């Protein structure tokens, strides 16, 4: 509302999924018109481009001209490619600009080093999100850099709030938050696939079972996030004595299920760590 | 703008899901919480103490609700039913729409009951969830023999105004249970864990709860609203050598995929089981 | 076009009887060096039409297109032994795993300046003409050069070219992947065989049924998930046995078979350098 | 070719296997599109739409299947046969071929069904895969008492059209269930594993799928052009010391042969435990 | 002495190979009937020497030793053929698994009283004559009977009669046994090969060592465990093996192996029964 009135105009070096997933998500919030973002990418035959192409999203295959038309330039690439990225197109940054990095791994020291070389105050954020800021439920979180103005963050906030939660953290949380809401959806569709093929195993069809599942987990979620009670109290709610729902826990007990999550988040924190340790 | 100005509900029971759907149709504006009433037998229960705060009319006798109600929920433990329907067989009249919601409990047994006081009992079979208290949840109904047309497209108007509803012939029902009727529980075990390893990562227990719900919400709205498979989203999420596809190895390799299939056959199968004892 | 090949396994075997049988390339066309002139792969070559021979010199001298069939560990040798030999007008194509470009054009800018080198991933497949390919251009390999490469390896199954980086990961799957393959064309046939089919009959319907659902994927524009969705009928035996394979972890073993193979060639290159 | 002639086919059930049968049966110019007729008790189903796409003539009711077939192919489940035979049984003539293509069910109990009507059904029993639609299935089918010798020859002529296909005895067909009908969705399964594994190892998603379709194809022809045991083309494949020989080292320590032994198996035994109920 | 089979599988052709092989028997007084007579089974004893028709009857008036190697499913079908001409002079010798004296015997009293018969459990290595074999003696078998089978048995393998009851357990054991030994050595194949033997190599090498390890444990009286004893040597590349085989369960899997194939050979008999 306050942000639409702003006609701030965003740019996205990079055009593939998060790209993709963020101009969808900004402009059915209503606070971007499509054809005030511009997005770059050395591929232009990606299926992404060709998605961004069609809500009208200008493409462009230089990432100078993606900077000059950008107020706020994202940052959607892949890690090692960054400091590729902030040599090209360090020269082109402007005071005016907003650099918010979404490259998992990638920290904010790495990125102002690259930049002050040219301009000596970049502004820079980095941010983690995921791919439901396309149906405006995104996770995200952001820190800010040493030349970020406090405005700065308040509109960072603003514009992905539209998009879903967002709050500030410390970087040093952002490797953590990647394996959890960086790579939740991934978790939560694995889950998916695997409960609608229980639910065909025990004669339903596949697209009741595919509704039904993701029905579940949505209304679950929505549970938790509207109660002030443990995710362990809701459960114990859920299971009446000696009946279906305690005896399905107990095998996914017996599997080590809790486990399996725990070692999925610890797994993409610990690749992220060391996507940047490659980097460094 | 939708409103049933002329029924009236009762729940027999008054546990969980008794709360939860008159949560969830007060909410909904649906229905007025004083044209609900509820009977438990142990009135000192939490949610009979909630029930009392919304509105809804209290009372220790099944004899109160019936009396007072035109669509009547069973709301109690499977064992519980046959000894409800003994209670109040006598007074089920032509207006009732009785509906059970106790897991594995069939159309046949219940209309075998209530026939021997009156015959042409209206039946329909119900299996929800515990999401219904935030208008998210998802049911499943049945129609019995003498059911209408019209009480069946009734029944699933209210419960529409709750979640997903979608009518469904009985013999399914069963694995229903164990998909969506126990869904929510995986979920909060889920979550619980994925709290734990944001935690293990140096998150704080708020901080990664909050992240863990807003990622599988996310998640599970993307699928409602895309054509596309779970899998193909999957896809999508990871990017070459990256973290995801990093964690989602570690997954394989522990057989999430075969652990959630265990818990649906699981589910469904003592659902089987609670039938086959009760008859 | 005259190619050669230095080495005379199984693959330099597979590639020449797909070329033929491609009718891109006239056996006579091609000539191959083997050092263990006593190879089985050898014999086959001569019955074929393909003109041998053990000295690698002769192999370059009379090739335009050379291919490199060796063993990873033998390539520097190679190198040095025709390095003097290569000409302006060589296409020198490596196939073996794991040795980079950039340790090719080392050793042959020893001898003569901007050497023309294209890297090759290959497998078997090539000798019933299905096999999969990838490559990529050296320093100095004109444009000409890799497109008529790829023209030349699409004849024998599906080629694309790469940036030299995502090798080591074909290597994991497409190049390995046959040999996953023959393992579970293997067990699935000892299941048809335990479950009272007789072998010859399991192995045929086994393989035609991997050979029906690769066709299948190939020729959908659908996600594997969603034609295992397809085949799988509620309460049905494919979706009973699709639960026995998670059970197991099946997908798990062939993320750790395709890490594995790619990793191992990652060691390889790193003991050569 | 003069089996084909002026042959018209039926399919009662419009679900998955009928289309991809219809599909291969058209794209091999066996049988036109419009002398297909299908029924279904749902016409509001994802494939009755494509077959109506196709040209194949749709109903809701059976009988109208029928009366307009020469060969009946029954594509429904196996707890819905005899609710089928009960309603079309009055109709089934001599001319018609009943070919039945539900998992486990046995020649005998069709022909029970059939013979309380008229005394000599013709009746077949087949079990096929999917890849018919692109013409690469897998079919095995057993004659019954009364199918006349030409019956099995036409159905050979029909389904090798879309692949594969041999006559087999009945008591093969269970097996043959859990080897090619359920193998498809092993091998996408594996398909959809493989191309994770190169994810992981940093291909293009699109890039992963299409080379891991490719090495399955590839290989899987290879074995059937050649007169050599799978375990010795592994060996071709492996250089010592190689990166081959290092992933089924850790295949094998995951047991993936008795992964897809099992598999096999499972499907087998549900097939025979869905008949042994209904 | 003539003999002829009833079967001319896998263990027909074993056994007629073995047999002449060890001089013992001519080729051309061995007869055999085979349904499918478009085996490669059929085709190898017809190169042999060996006598062949599809009429079960002719083979029966022809041979006096009569060796029934059809699956066990089959041998009722045979029994109910052939009954009829069965003489005095005929030894019956069943190789069929699972299958009962008492079964044959009834079935062929049913037509003539006092049937010879005798039931065998041998194995696929009589081909090379080492196979292992056992047998037992029927109700009627003469004194003579068991010694003339003991002595032409022993000919090619070891050889010693047994109580029927120990049969299905000797099927577990050396029935079965030579499908693991070909399991576990294409396994240390492969094993040889990951740590860079050639693959020919490796199976030489690993055959043998198979070979002799047996061979020493038959030629000594020692137990088992204490040749193991004197292999290893202390913190030596042997024990260390060892302890990785123990790791894995390597010996129950061997246990489940032998009961397994035992207690399917009883679900076979007992489905027939
Ligand atoms: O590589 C991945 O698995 C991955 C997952 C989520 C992500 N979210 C985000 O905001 N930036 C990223 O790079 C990102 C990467
Ligand atoms: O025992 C349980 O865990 C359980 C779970 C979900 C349920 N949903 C419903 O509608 N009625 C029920 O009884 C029910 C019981
Ligand atoms: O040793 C191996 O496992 C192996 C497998 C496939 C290969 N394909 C190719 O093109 N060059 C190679 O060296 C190669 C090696
Ligand atoms: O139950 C299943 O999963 C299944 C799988 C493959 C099949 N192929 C065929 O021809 N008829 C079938 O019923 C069939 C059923
Ligand atoms: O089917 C089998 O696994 C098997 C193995 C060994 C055998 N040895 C013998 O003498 N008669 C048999 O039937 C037999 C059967």
């Amino acid at each position: 509302e306050n942000l639409y009135f702003q006609s701030m105009s965003v740019g996205f070096i990079g055009a593939g999924q998060l790209a993709f997933a963020l101009a969808k998500g900004f402009t059915a919030a209503g606070v971007l018109a499509a054809h005030k973002i511009m997005a770059s990418s050395p591929d232009m035959d990606l299926a992404t481009v060709s998605a961004l192409r069609k809500m009208g999203v200008k493409l462009t295959p230089h990432n100078k001209e993606t900077v000059q038309h950008s107020d706020v330039l994202f940052l959607a690439v892949k890690p090692h490619i960054i400091p590729f990225i902030l040599d090209e197109i360090g020269a082109d940054i402007e005071d005016r600009h907003i650099v918010v990095s979404c490259a998992a791994g990638v920290t904010i020291s790495s990125i102002e080093k690259k930049l002050s070389a040219f301009r000596p105050a970049p502004r820079v954020i980095r941010c983690m999100t995921n791919t439901p800021v396309v149906v405006r439920e995104g996770a995200t979180v952001y820190a800010t850099g040493t030349h970020a103005q406090v405005e700065d963050g308040r509109l960072m906030e603003q514009l992905l709030s539209s998009v879903g939660f967002c709050t500030e953290v410390e970087e040093d949380l952002i490797d953590a938050v990647t394996g959890l809401s960086g790579s939740g959806p991934a978790y939560a569709f694995t889950a998916l696939d695997a409960l609608a093929d229980g639910g065909v195993k025990m004669g339903l069809p596949r697209r009741l079972a595919v509704r039904l599942g993701a029905q579940a987990l949505l209304g679950a979620a929505k549970m938790l996030l509207h109660s002030e009670q443990h995710p362990g109290q809701l459960k114990d709610n859920v299971s009446s004595p000696g009946g279906a729902t305690i005896h399905a826990l107990h095998v996914l007990e017996s599997g080590g299920f809790r486990s399996l999550l725990i070692n999925a988040v610890e797994a993409s924190c610990i690749r992220t760590r060391e996507l940047q340790s490659m980097a460094d």
